């Protein structure tokens, strides 16, 4: 019935990104080791099943800061944060193990499948 | 050179509108004369230069309430910003001209344009 637009889930993404890039209201800080990352939280909850479990939680949802596990690589982190932000996921051989783990982590199951197709393609 | 996700852009546009749905995180109320919608701010700034320009500027960006004009149509509106959160636009014969005008105070040049191309078609 409705007359479909096919660029605009894609515009809406970019102009996300763009007011990321300029912190505004970005809303939350994602702390990983001795980085830290802004970001809005509906993008975060849309992206991960960490980040929707964690703002869907009453006791959780106003919280300004995460600190995710020390373990987690700050650029397998900033990769996928990109990714949720742009669609486009830069793999390589020098990332691929901490990119997957860290989506394992952040509970982004097709991008986790992703990573598998590119080591069973490598 | 990055992995292109095509579905990716429309999943994080769903889940915003499943996030809008349940009132999750949403920051703003829009009055429209007797009736009222909440939104995330963000999404109304990706989609609208109106929307752009109230909450980029300082003075406004911590609004929780903007009052259109009380001559804007609730359902011209309604409709738009069911556009914002889904990419479809519903226009039909009885409601183009109140979208259309609706769209153009919204400042939605593209949707103001596909408006013209209806009334051309039609
Ligand atoms: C150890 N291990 C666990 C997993 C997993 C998982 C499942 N799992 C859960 N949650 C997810 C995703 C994705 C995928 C993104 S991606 N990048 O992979 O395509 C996004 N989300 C958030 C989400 O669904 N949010 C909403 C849902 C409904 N309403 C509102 C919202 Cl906001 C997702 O895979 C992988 N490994
Ligand atoms: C009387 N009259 C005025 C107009 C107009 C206009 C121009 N005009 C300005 N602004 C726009 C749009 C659209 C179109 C959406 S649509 N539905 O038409 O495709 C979205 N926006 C917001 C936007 O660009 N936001 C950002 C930009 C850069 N960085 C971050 C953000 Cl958030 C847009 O047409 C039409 N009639
Ligand atoms: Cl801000
Ligand atoms: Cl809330």
């Amino acid at each position: 019935s409705q007359i479909q637009f096919t660029r605009h889930a894609s515009d809406v993404l970019l102009n996300l990104n763009r007011l990321r890039s300029r912190d505004i209201l970005t809303d939350v800080v994602i702390v990983v080791s001795r980085e830290q990352f802004r970001a809005h939280k509906t993008v975060l909850m849309a992206c991960s099943g960490l980040f929707y479990s964690i703002f869907t939680d009453q006791l959780k949802r106003n919280l300004s800061v995460i600190n995710l596990d020390p373990e987690i690589n700050p650029e397998g982190f900033n990769i996928l944060l990109d990714f949720m932000y742009t669609s486009r996921l830069n793999l390589r051989e020098g990332n691929i193990m901490a990119v997957m783990a860290t989506a394992m982590y952040l509970q982004m199951e097709h991008v986790v499948d992703t990573c598998r197709k590119f080591i069973k393609a490598s």
